[PDB]
């Protein structure tokens, strides 16, 4: 359930969404210059921030959402009581991050109307969703919801908390090709002993979907693994607790400044 290194390609890509989510807390500062800063994704109440992106050279449309930024998103951290994916009634028993539902509902009408505003002008691009942390749930209920409506979504995620029950990881896994790592449209990346890849609790009924990416340090495409299955392993298994060193930093950029 675990294969080290990965080829350069995909190492770039990895680095180059994770540079994006983490550029998401800092009004996203340094992103590829290839890419266009679009439509703001933005609900004062649950505090959910995020950015609608479009590279033309890549062909495709980038959704962004920020990770805790304040004490409201906080609030949606903290709590971890399971709810139906009601908005996606198509995903059988599906439960999630309760508190992340809470963002999601504050924000669909808003995140959908947006994305569809740029795929009815670019029907080919692809859609990418991403995020770190909280934003890493955000996106990964925000891709679930597109995956009922579009056929090329993917999804890139970091220090992703589990985000919803086992079902909720079928769809997701049916959904994005997860059934192999050499067609997966999802990847969940961790690093080290991050802590909120462990949370919430699986014994609460929550589970991960997609193929993990665990970045080791020092992080580079050889120092990463490819985690499939349903054994403790990788991140899941260093016992790493709460937000600590490991989540804050993926691929050498920390959410905060910019370094890159
Ligand atoms: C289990 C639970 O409390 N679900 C409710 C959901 O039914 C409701 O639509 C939403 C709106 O606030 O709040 C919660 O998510
Ligand atoms: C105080 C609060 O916001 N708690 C919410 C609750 O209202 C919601 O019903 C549930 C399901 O998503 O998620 C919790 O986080
Ligand atoms: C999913 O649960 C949690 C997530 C965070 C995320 C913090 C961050 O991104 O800075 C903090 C506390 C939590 O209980």
């Amino acid at each position: 359930a675990s294969t080290q290194g990965i080829s350069e390609d995909l190492y770039n890509r990895l680095v180059e969404m994770a540079t994006i989510s983490q550029a998401a807390y800092a009004d996203l500062c340094n992103i590829p210059s290839t890419i266009i800063k679009g439509e703001k994704i933005y609900n004062a109440q649950t505090d959910i921030n995020g950015w609608i992106l479009r590279d033309d050279t890549s062909k495709e449309i980038i959704t962004v959402f920020r990770g805790t930024g304040s004490d409201t998103n906080l609030q949606l951290d903290t709590n971890y009581t399971l709810t139906p994916f009601d908005t996606l009634p198509q995903c059988n028993d599906c439960e999630v991050h309760g508190g992340y539902y809470i963002g999601w509902i504050s924000v669909q009408d808003q995140v959908e109307s947006l994305v569809k505003q740029q795929a009815s002008q670019y029907p080919d691009y692809a859609l990418t969703v991403t995020g770190h942390a909280l934003g890493a749930s955000m996106a990964a209920l925000t891709a679930a919801q597109l995956s009922a409506t579009y056929d090329n979504v993917r999804l890139y995620t970091f220090g992703e908390p589990r985000s919803g029950n086992q079902a909720f990881a079928s769809y997701m896994n049916d959904a994005f090709q997860v059934s192999s790592p050499e067609t997966t449209q999802y990847f969940r990346v961790t690093h080290s002993n991050d802590g909120i890849p462990n949370l919430p609790p699986a014994d609460e009924g929550y589970a991960h979907g997609g193929v993990e990416y665990w970045s080791v340090d020092p992080y580079s495409a050889q120092n990463t693994f490819v985690c499939t299955g349903d054994e403790v392993q990788c991140c899941e298994a260093q016992g790493g607790q709460g937000v600590n060193d490991a989540h804050t930093t993926y691929f050498g950029m920390t959410s905060g400044a910019c370094t890159w």
